[PDB]
């Protein structure tokens, strides 16, 4: 399954907008369920 993002410092926005964490995945959300 896909690693969840729990506390999205976001912090209601997409999770490309996430301060520290940078992983890239997440950002690319408009794409299949993406891995934190």
């Amino acid at each position: 399954g896909c690693p969840p993002c729990r506390f999205t410092l976001s912090p209601w926005v997409s999770p490309c907008s996430n301060p520290h964490w940078p992983i890239r995945a997440m950002c690319n959300d408009s794409v299949p369920c993406p891995p934190c």
